[PDB]
C-alpha cells in the first residue's frame, strides 16, 4: 500500500518519446526498459525541475529568442527577473570565482567542489520562490512568472560518464532547467577563452550528453540538454581513437601524451553534428563576436539539422568596441536569433556588475564617505519608475511574509516586524 | 612527545592581562587560571584571528576613525579594499537576506543557521588571501594590506551563553577581527531599524560579553569585543529581574509574558555604561542619523568613561536627502570621529550596491541587449585610472597564480591558462 | 502558463481537513484561507514527506505498535530496515555529539546549526533509495518497504515560532514523516534526562505546534506532529504569565527571572492534555523506566482524550538492569503498547553501538591485530544466515547499480567495477 | 605593520631541507624562491597538521610499527585512541559509502565532492580535541596523546595537478598528518580490489606527488607523502608515453584509447622504485594478503633504497579465511613490520563494525524489543574494566566541559547540565 510515486511503466515512457513532440530527434541509445530499470520503486518528483524546462521549451519555441544573464547570487537573479528577463544562466566561471563551496576564489579550471553549481540552482530558486510568496500577499501582479528557468553550467562533468550522471541529477533535485556540457578533459578543463584545452574524443562526449539525458530520464523529467563544443580553439586532444576526429589529428605528440589537433570552424561544424542528435541546443565557443563566423556555424548545422536550435555566449572576455561599432553591437542579438541562435546569455555579467559597482561604491566612499552611499541611494530611489523595489529592504527580503507566518500562528502576538519600523516611516 | 601549539601557563596569561596595554580597563570576572582549564593540551594558532584583531585595534588608534562597507561576497570585500579601504564590515542582515547556510532569502530576524556569518568571514579572508598572492606573483604593491580585519555581526548569539561561546570560536577559527553582541531576545531578534524588539536584563547581556570575550581568550587571540545596545526603540524586555533595568519597567505585562519598558537614549546611556567594563567598544542602534543626538549618547557615556571607543551604524534603513543638507552629509563622519565614534560604517552597503547594479544591467538588457553591457564594459575601461583591476577578469580570480603553480610542478607543461587566452589577445 | 505545482484552493483544503479521517481532533486555530495566502503561485512536491507521514500513520493504526532505533548515518538506517525495523528515530543527542554541520561534538544543548537535522534526515532517505535502487536490479523482494518513515528531532526550534516553521520546512524538504518538538527554553535546552531544564508557557508550546502544523499544510504534506513534554523533572518555567502553568508556581525566582516550578507527573498530564488538540502523538520524558507510571500517564490523558495516541522513549539514559528484571524487561514495549504507546523508540541506540562496536574492535586490535578483525568478518560471515549482506561490501553501497549505469550508457566499457573484483573472486 | 604570520626566507627554507634529517632523500624538482613566490605575505599556521606530520613521523622511526583502523566519523576516531592506537586511517571508500558532501552512498569510484575527505579530517580532529578537553578537566592521564596523527585518502586527486594540490592544501587546513596518492586514472577511479582500474603514466603520478609536496611547502608543514600503485591488478593505461611503463605494454587498444597492459608485481616493483625519491612512504595494492609476495616486493625496492619505508593495507576485500590459518593470521602485521611495512591498516574496518553491530542490534530488537539492548549495555558495562567510557554517554559527548564553560561565565547559574542528570543519578 501507498503508491505515492510509483513509476511508470517502460510502455508509458515508451509512448511519450513516441509521441510527445518535446522528443522529435532525439537519439536515445538505451531503451524505456532500460531506465525503469534504475528508478527503484519510488520516484521523486522534482517540481521546479520539471516546470522550469517545460517553460524554457515553449519560450524557445514562443519567443525571438530567449536570453540570460549570469547570476551567482539569488538577490542577483531576482532582480533580472524583477526587469523583466525570462531565463537565468549560472555560470560555472562565476562559480568558481566568487561562489562554490570550498570557500576559494578559482580560476575557470573544474577546482571547485562538484556539488556547487547544484547548490547556486537550489540558492536561486529558492530566492525566486521568496519574490514570488512575497509578491503574492502584497497582489503584485507586475512579474508574470517569478520562477524563471534556470541554464546551468556542467563543465566537463568532473570526470567519468558517472560523474556527469550524478552532476545532472544533483541539478534536477535543486530545479535546473537546462545544462551545458562541453567536450574537454575535466582535468585540464579551462575557460573557453583561456588558453591549453584539451578536447574528448566525440565519442566520449556523446557519451556524455547520453549520461545527461539518461540522468534526467531517470528523474522523469525533460531537461534541456545543451551540447558545447570547443574545438575552435583547442590544439590537444587526448585520443586519436575516433575516426571523426582523424583528419584533424597531426600525428605529433606531447611530453604528456596528448595528440596535436587543428583547430578552427571546421571541428566544431563535424562535432556539433554529430552531437545534433544527442543535445537539445549546439553552442560553438567563439574567441571573437562575429556575426559572419556564427552564420558560417549555423547554416553549416542546419544544412544537416535544419531544426537544429543553437545556442551563444557574448562573452564578456570580449572587448566590444574594439571589434565592432555601436549599431552592430545593438543589432546583435536580432541578428543572431534569425540564424537559429535561440538561447543567448552573457556569462560573467554577474562577476562584473557586482564587481565594478562596488568597487565604485567603495571609491567614492573612501575618498567622501556618505557622499558616495547617498548617490547610490538616489539612484535606487529614480529606478522607482522602472519598477526598482530593493529600496524598501525589509520587504525586499520577506519581512511582510514573515509578519505574515507570524500573524496566522498567532494573530495576538506584540513582536511582529515591520509594525513600527523606520521603512514604515521615511520610505 | 611534540610541543606543537602547547597552552601558555596561567602565569603567562596573567601577566599578559596585567602588563599589555590592550587589556587597559577590560574586566574579565573569570581568572587566568579558568581559561587555561579549558584549554586541553594544544591551543591551535589562529593566524588570521591574531593578525586582524591586531591590526584592528592598531588601527583604531593610529587613524582619525575606521570606517567599512557590508561585504556579502569575497569579490567584494576584495574591491572595497582595491578602493582603499582599512577594514570590512560583515552584516548579519545582509547574510539573512543574501548568503546564509539555509539557502533561503530571510529577514532579519535570526532564522539562519548560527555558522553562516563565520563561513562568510571564511571565505572574505581567503578571497583577500587570493588577491595577496596574486599581487605578490604580480610585484602589485598599491595595496599596503590586503588582509583587512574583519568586523562581523553576533547577532544576540543565536541562544544562551554558550550559543555566544561556540559563535565565537567558529568566528575566530575563520579569521575574524572583531565581533559584535546585541542586547535582544534571540528568538524574537529583528533587525535596529525594525519594530517591536525585546531586551533581555542588562547582567544578561553581560553575561553574553563575558562568553564572547571567554572564547577569544580560550583561543589566545585578542578579538575586538564590541557591545550593541538596542533599547532606543525597545518598549519589550523579558525580565524585570535586574535593578539595573527596573526604573524602565512601567509593570504593565504581555500576554506572552514579556515586561512593557520606557524606550529612548536614556536605557541606552544606562545600558552603554554597565557594558563598557566588557566592551571594547560601545553601539547604539538609533532610529535616525543625527549629530546631536551621537553627541549627547557620546558626552553621556564618556562622563563617566573618558577612553571608551564608540561605534556608529550609518544605516541605510534611513533616507538622507530628507533629513539633511549635503554640507551635514558631507561632514557626517568626521564629526562623528570627533566625539570617538572610532568604527563606522554602512551596514547594507553591500545589498544596495549587489540589487541596484544587477537591476539596472537587467533592464537596459531587457531592451537593448549588448548595448546595456557595452556601457557597463566601457565605465569598467574607464575605472582602471582609478585603480580597478576586475575588467582582466582571468587575473582577477588567480588564473596567473594557478598558472605559476602549474609551471612550478611541470616546468614543460603544455595545458597553462593564461597562453593563448583573449584575455591576453583582447585585454 | 505552466499549470505544473498549482496550489489548491481554499475551498479544496478545506474539505479535506473535514472529511479526511487524518485530521479528526485536529485543531487549527487558522484558515484554509490563511495556507494558501503563503504558498505563492507554485507548490513544490515532497514525494518522500508525503509518502513517509502516509505509511507512518497507517503504521500507528496497523500494527499493535511501531518501534524504532535512533540512526545518526545512512548506512545504520539501512540495516535497521534490513534488519526488519519499519521505521527510522532519528535522535538531536546523536546528531549533537557525532553529525552535526558544525563539525564539533556537542552535548545535547541546542549548540549545533539548525539545519543539522534536515542534513541527516535527507542523508538517511538517500541511504534507504539507494538500497532500494540496489534491491530492485538484485531482484530482492525480502524487504517490502526501503523507505522507512522517519520521526526527527525538532529539539525545541532553535528560536521563536518562525525557527521552529523553518525547521519543520526544512525537514519536509528532506523526506521527514514526523517530527518532535519539546516545551523547553531553546536557548536552555537540555537532554531530557540531563538537569537544568527550563519549561515554557503551556501556550508558547501550543504556538510551537501550531506553528509546525502550519508549516505541514504549507507544504502540503500531512506530517505526524508529536508534542513532547519535560515537566516531569523540570523544576524552572521562563514565566507564571500562563494560568495553567500557574498551579505548580511556587513563589521563587532565580536571578536570571526564572520561576521555579513544582515538578512531576502531574504537570505532565495537564501539559499533555492541553497539547493534545495540536498533536498526533503525545510524549512524556520519564526518569526511570517504569511501567506503573506509564499507566498512571496513559490513564488520565485518555480519560479526557480516549483515542490520544501516545509516544515513549525507551531511554539509554536508564540503567535498565537496575530498575527492571529480565522478564519486565521483554515485556516492556509490549505493555507499553496496550496502553497506547504507539511508537516506541531508543534515541541513542546507534550512539552505543557504533561506539562499543569499535571500541571493542580497537582493543582487540591494538593487541592481537588482524586476529581482532578476523573475528568480527567471521561474526560478519555467520550472520548472513540471517539476511545480512554488507560483507559484501561492493554491492552494498552500489557498485552493482553504478555498474548498470554506466552499461546503460555506453554498453561495450572496459571500465566496469564489478567483473574483476576481489568481491567477485573471493565471497 | 604587523608581523604575525611572516613567511620564511628562501635561505631559511633552503637550509632547513638541507640539514633537518625529516628530508633527507626527498627530492623536489622545484626551488625554495619556488615555495616563497607562492605564499603571499601572510601564511597561516596549521598547528594540527604540523603537530600531527611531527608525531606521525617520529612514531614511524620510533615504534616497532604504526597501525590504524579506518574511521568514519569522530566517535569512532575517538574510540580507537581510547583503545590504544596512535593513528587514524581516513578510508576514501568509506566516505564514499557513508560520510561524503554530497549525501549520497557511492561506491569507490571518486563520485562525491572533492572536499568530503577533509571534511571529515576536521571532524576527526575536533572529536580528538573535544577528548582531551574533557580528560584535561577529568584529570584522565591514561591517553598519552589524544590527538593521534590522520592519514587520509587523496585517491587520484580528483583531476589534474592543480585538483591535487588543492586537496592536499584542503586536506592540511583541516589539521591532516599524511595523505596518500595513487596512480590511476581519476575519471576512472576504482577501489584497489574493483575491476577496470586505469593507470596513469608513471611522470604523471611523479607530477601528482610533486604537486602534494607543493602544497605542504607552501602551507609550511611536514606532511607525511604516501604513495600508492595499483599496477598489481590494472590491465589498462592511458597512454604509451612513458618509457618506463613501455616494458609492459602489449599494443592493443580498447575502443575508448586505452593501452592494454601486463599486470603484476613486476610493474609495482619498477613503480615503487621510480615513486620512492618523492614518497615517504611507499604502498602497492595486492589481491590477497600473502607474507611472501609482500617480502618479494619490500626486497626489491630496498635493494635500491635500503631507508624507503612502506605501507600495507590488511584489506576487508580479502576473505581472510579462505587464504591464511590462525598462526598466520596472528603473527601478520609483526612479520610485514620486520620487512619495512612500518604504516599498517585495515581500510574498511568502521565501515564493517559500523553495519554489523547495527544489523546485529536491530535484529534482535525487532523479535526481542529491550532485551536485545539491554544485552548491548551489559557488554558495555563490562567493557568499562578495558577503559571504555561511552556508556556515560553524557560527559562523553562533553557535557561537563560546557557545564564549566557555563559555570566559567557565570559560577551562580540555575541551568547546569550534568547536576540533576539520570546520568549522575544512575550511572
Ligand atoms: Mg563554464
Ligand atoms: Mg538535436
Ligand atoms: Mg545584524
Ligand atoms: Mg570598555
Ligand atoms: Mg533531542
Ligand atoms: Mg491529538
Ligand atoms: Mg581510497
Ligand atoms: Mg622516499
Amino acid at each position: 500500500m501507498s503508491v505515492v510515486g510509483t513509476p511508470k511503466s517502460a510502455e508509458q515512457i515508451q509512448q511519450e518519446w513516441d509521441t510527445n513532440p518535446r522528443w522529435k530527434d532525439v537519439t536515445r541509445t538505451y531503451s524505456a526498459e532500460d531506465v525503469v530499470a534504475l528508478q527503484g520503486s519510488v520516484v521523486e518528483e522534482h517540481t521546479l525541475a520539471r516546470r522550469g524546462a517545460e517553460v524554457l521549451w515553449e519560450q524557445l519555441h514562443d519567443l525571438e529568442w530567449v536570453n540570460a544573464l549570469g547570476a551567482l547570487t539569488g538577490n542577483m537573479a531576482v532582480q533580472q527577473v524583477r526587469a523583466g528577463l525570462k531565463a537565468i544562466y549560472l555560470s560555472g566561471w562565476q562559480v568558481a570565482g566568487d561562489a562554490n563551496l570550498s570557500g576559494h576564489t578559482y580560476p575557470d579550471q573544474s577546482l571547485y567542489p562538484a556539488n556547487s553549481v547544484p547548490q547556486v540552482v537550489r540558492r536561486i530558486n529558492n530566492a525566486l520562490q521568496r519574490a514570488d510568496q512575497i509578491a503574492k500577499i502584497e497582489g503584485d501582479t507586475s512579474v508574470e512568472n517569478w520562477l524563471a528557468p534556470i541554464v546551468a553550467d556542467g563543465e566537463a562533468g568532473f570526470g567519468g560518464a558517472l560523474n556527469v550522471y550524478e552532476l545532472q541529477k544533483a541539478l534536477i533535485a535543486a530545479g535546473v532547467a537546462g545544462s551545458h556540457w562541453e567536450d574537454q578533459l575535466a582535468s585540464e578543463k579551462k575557460c573557453g577563452h583561456l588558453g591549453g584545452k584539451v578536447l574528448i574524443p566525440t565519442q566520449q562526449h556523446i557519451r556524455t550528453l547520453t549520461s545527461a539525458r539518461l540522468a534526467a530520464d531517470v528523474a522523469d523529467v525533460p531537461t534541456v540538454v545543451i551540447a558545447r563544443t570547443d574545438a575552435e580553439a583547442a590544439t590537444l586532444i587526448t585520443s586519436d581513437v575516433d575516426e571523426r576526429d582523424q583528419p584533424f589529428i597531426t600525428g605529433e605528440r606531447t611530453r604528456e601524451g596528448f595528440y596535436r589537433t587543428k583547430n578552427g570552424i571546421e571541428p566544431c561544424i563535424a562535432r556539433a553534428k554529430a552531437y545534433a542528435p544527442f543535445a537539445d541546443l549546439i553552442w560553438m565557443e567563439t574567441g571573437t563576436p562575429d556575426l559572419e563566423a556564427a552564420r558560417q556555424f549555423s547554416e553549416a548545422v542546419k544544412a544537416e539539422y535544419p531544426d537544429q536550435m543553437l545556442a551563444y555566449n557574448c562573452s564578456p572576455s570580449f572587448n566590444w568596441k574594439k571589434h565592432l561599432d555601436d549599431a552592430t553591437i545593438a543589432k546583435f542579438q536580432k541578428e543572431l536569433a534569425a540564424m537559429g541562435f535561440k538561447f543567448q546569455f552573457i556569462t560573467l555579467a554577474g562577476f562584473h556588475a557586482l564587481n565594478y559597482s562596488m568597487f565604485d561604491l567603495a571609491y567614492g566612499y573612501a575618498q567622501n564617505q556618505m557622499s558616495a552611499y547617498v548617490e547610490l541611494q538616489e539612484r535606487e530611489f529614480a529606478a522607482e519608475e522602472r519598477g526598482y523595489t530593493a529600496t524598501k529592504h525589509q520587504r525586499e527580503v520577506g519581512a511582510g511574509y514573515f509578519d505574515r507566518i507570524a500573524t496566522t500562528v498567532d494573530p495576538n502576538s506584540s513582536t511582529t516586524a515591520l509594525t513600527g519600523s523606520t521603512e514604515e516611516g521615511q520610505f
